[PDB]
């Protein structure tokens, strides 16, 4: 209860910032994570014994892959946490509890490889989950952490609080389904343009809910551009393994994912801030205006793979 954790003065206001980096020290992200639960959710909402042992297992399950890692799992979760303070009634106490844990669950157990490979590979996920293969995959893999002996830090939830938080974090999981996101949009858009969207109707918060978890998990595009620019080699390193992966199934795979097609990165990263990127963060400001801030850095970065072609860095 009385025990606060507290960050360094440049951590402390640097972790408010959208684009804040949690930084090279793998031993403080459990501990940036805590701090974020208490600032978005209560001293209260966890018990601490529990919460540490949860975390602790989450990360022992994440594997060490050059993107979707641990690190990952956290940076989505401060995007989230980012989300929540700037909207802070907005969300009920139910979806701050849940998001936060959902996004830092949303890639448990991922080896590296899409749904696609699975699919191509036959690998038995593939056969257990017809879509959101992986995604599914991470659901489990969370409901599972959670009913360890000493894990459930939804505990003290009444019977009905419980089954609503793990269908926040069931639908939040899903949502990261990049195929299901394209529908999610175009729904959410004319939703707003035609003026139906209602935050009243639980079907329209999930699609919002949804819109908000793939942009917490591209926020990779919305950070300064060191950063954006380092980290999609950890992105490129995994699409190229993939690739080599499709090559010995004897399936040419498609471009974004031959290390031999490396010359057309830079137009691929356009295509991907143009259909995906840019319009995430685009409908996100429009139904949340105070995530403008991740809308401005995702622009500044298109900006900075179109001086990349032109040929000036
Ligand atoms: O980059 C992505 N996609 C594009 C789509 C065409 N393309 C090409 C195409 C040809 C050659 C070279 N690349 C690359 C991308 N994809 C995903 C999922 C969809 C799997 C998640 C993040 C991505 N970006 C990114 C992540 N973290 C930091 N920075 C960026
Ligand atoms: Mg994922
Ligand atoms: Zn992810």
């Amino acid at each position: 209860g009385l025990m606060q954790f507290t960050l360094p003065v440049r951590l402390c206001k640097e972790i408010e910032l959208f684009h804040f980096d949690i930084g090279p020290f793998e031993n403080m992200w459990p501990g940036i994570f805590v701090y974020m639960v208490h600032r978005s959710c209560g001293t209260s909402c966890f018990e601490l014994e529990k919460l540490c042992r949860f975390i602790m297992s989450v990360k022992k399950n994440y594997r060490r892959v050059p993107y979707h890692n641990w690190k990952h799992a956290v940076t989505v979760a401060h995007c989230m946490y980012a989300i929540l303070q700037n909207n802070h009634t907005l969300f009920t106490d139910l979806e701050r509890k849940g998001l936060l844990i959902a996004c830092l669950c949303h890639d448990l157990d991922h080896r590296g490889f899409s749904n696609s490979y699975l699919q191509k590979f036959d690998h038995p996920l593939a056969a257990l989950y017809s879509t959101s293969t992986m995604e599914q995959h991470h659901f489990s893999q969370t409901v599972s952490i959670l009913q360890l002996e000493g894990h459930n830090i939804f505990s003290t939830l009444s019977s009905s609080e419980y089954e609503q938080v793990l269908e926040i974090i069931r639908k939040a999981i899903i949502a990261t389904d990049l195929a299901l996101y394209f529908g999610n949009r175009k729904q959410l858009e004319e939703m707003y343009q035609t003026g139906s969207l209602n935050l009243n109707n639980q079907s329209h918060r999930d699609r919002v809910i949804g819109l908000m978890m793939t942009a917490c998990d591209l926020c990779s595009v919305t950070k300064l551009w060191p950063v954006t620019k380092l980290t999609a080699n950890d992105i490129y390193a995994e699409f190229w393994a993939e690739g080599d992966e499709m090559k010995k199934l004897g399936i040419q795979p498609i471009p974004m994912m031959d290390r031999d097609k490396k010359d057309e990165v830079p137009q691929g990263q356009l295509g991907f801030y143009n259909a995906v990127a840019i319009p995430c963060y685009t409908t996100l400001t429009q139904i949340l205006p105070p995530t403008e801030p991740l809308l401005k850095a995702c622009r500044d970065n298109l900006s900075q793979w179109e001086k990349v072609i032109r040929g000036e860095e």
